[PDB]
């Protein structure tokens, strides 16, 4: 199951169903994605071809992305059969030496 957020948008939309902290077109995708993290009991069940899911790495050693659409991204820790640091970012913020 998710366990934490990082991203205030993510947390009110999975916890609350409130939407304005995240693209209204985007509101189904994320989540379905989301609903895609909270049901996962391995990193494998996450591994849908249409997520293009890939380790970060650095700083961001640990962590793991999966996209939305485009450049969006929902990242987070997985471990043990729940995920954790759910965040929303833009791939191109982050650094070469990061992914
Ligand atoms: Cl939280
Ligand atoms: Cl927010
Ligand atoms: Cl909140
Ligand atoms: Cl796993």
């Amino acid at each position: 199951g998710i366990k934490s957020f990082k991203h205030k948008g993510l947390k009110l939309l999975f916890e609350k169903g409130v939407t304005s902290g995240v693209p209204a077109q985007d509101v189904d995708r994320i989540n379905d994605r989301l609903q895609a993290i909270d049901t996962a009991t391995e990193i494998g069940e996450l591994n849908r071809q249409i997520y293009k899911l890939h380790p970060l790495k650095g700083d961001r050693e640990g962590y793991w992305s999966i996209t939305v659409r485009a450049n969006w991204r929902i990242t987070f820790q997985f471990i043990n059969g729940d995920a954790y640091i759910l965040n929303y970012e833009d791939y191109h913020k982050l650094g070469p030496e990061q992914k």
